[PDB]
């Protein structure tokens, strides 16, 4: 099955799954030049106010936060967006060293990580639903920069020696995403599709231009979690990153001058 190795990686996952060489495959390579100013662009709204989250999974991929998504809750809107979408879960992308880890790239630079708030569009009624449609998601990316540590994150690093490998649950329960946003929410926006298989072309990309920074230490945290199940050989979750793809028939639009 899929994964991040010489056999198994992102060169390969077009053979279960076509649509990898797609019309509208994420990440890519915002060119900060060529991404133009769009002012009828509305403010982000991010509200994050009522978020439950409710647990924390090592998938064999990377980890994710789950929220519960029975209620309007937590909700993006505003922005290049239409209508409410209602946050399911978080995720991260990383490297094995400060220098590579993100997906989306700024002029060719990568980010040490990237997060990834992945949200439904409540027309659609579940997630399941949503992926079937071509405004069915909206995820907001946000870039990690190694420097000071981000208190908000700290939690998270803490809980991940209880899901060190594969298939690993813990309960993560009053967790806040707004520690995790940066001060700005200038945003660049693009129609692109999941990173990871199936690569679903659903998705409304809200990639925030300011990064967030985290410390070597936390970051040194999340590379020490396991690609592997208990009981098999180490295999470090590392790189789970997939690399820029063409932009095709796309324009990149900026919320900002
Ligand atoms: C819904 C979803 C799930 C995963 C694992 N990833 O990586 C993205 S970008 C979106
Ligand atoms: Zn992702």
């Amino acid at each position: 099955h899929w994964g991040y190795g010489k056999h198994n990686g992102p060169e390969h996952w077009h053979k279960d799954f076509p649509i990898a060489k797609g019309e509208r495959q994420s990440p890519v390579d915002i060119d900060t030049h060529t991404a133009k100013y769009d002012p009828s662009l509305k403010p982000l709204s991010v509200s994050y106010d009522q978020a439950t989250s409710l647990r924390i999974l090592n998938n064999g991929h990377a980890f994710n936060v789950e929220f519960d998504d029975s209620q309007d809750k937590a909700v993006l809107k505003g922005g290049p967006l239409d209508g409410t979408y209602r946050l399911i879960q978080f995720h991260f992308h990383w490297g094995s060293l400060d220098g590579q880890g993100s997906e989306h790239t700024v002029d060719k630079k990568k980010y040490a990580a990237e997060l990834h708030l992945v949200h439904w569009n409540t027309k659609y009624g579940d997630f399941g639903k949503a992926v079937q449609q071509p405004d069915g998601l909206a995820v907001l990316g946000i870039f990690l920069k190694v420097g000071s540590a981000k208190p908000g994150l700290q939690k998270v690093v803490d809980v991940l020696d209880s899901i060190k490998t594969k298939g690993k649950s813990a309960d993560f329960t009053n967790f806040d995403p707004r520690g995790l946003l940066p001060e700005s929410l200038d945003y660049w926006t693009y129609p692109g599709s999941l990173t990871t298989p199936p690569l679903l072309e659903c998705v409304t990309w809200i990639v925030l231009k300011e990064p967030i920074s985290v410390s070597s230490e936390q970051v040194l945290k999340f590379r020490k979690l396991n690609f592997n199940g208990e009981g098999e050989p180490e295999e470090l979750m590392v790189d789970n990153w997939r690399p820029a793809q063409p932009l095709k028939n796309r324009q990149i639009k900026a919320s900002f001058k």
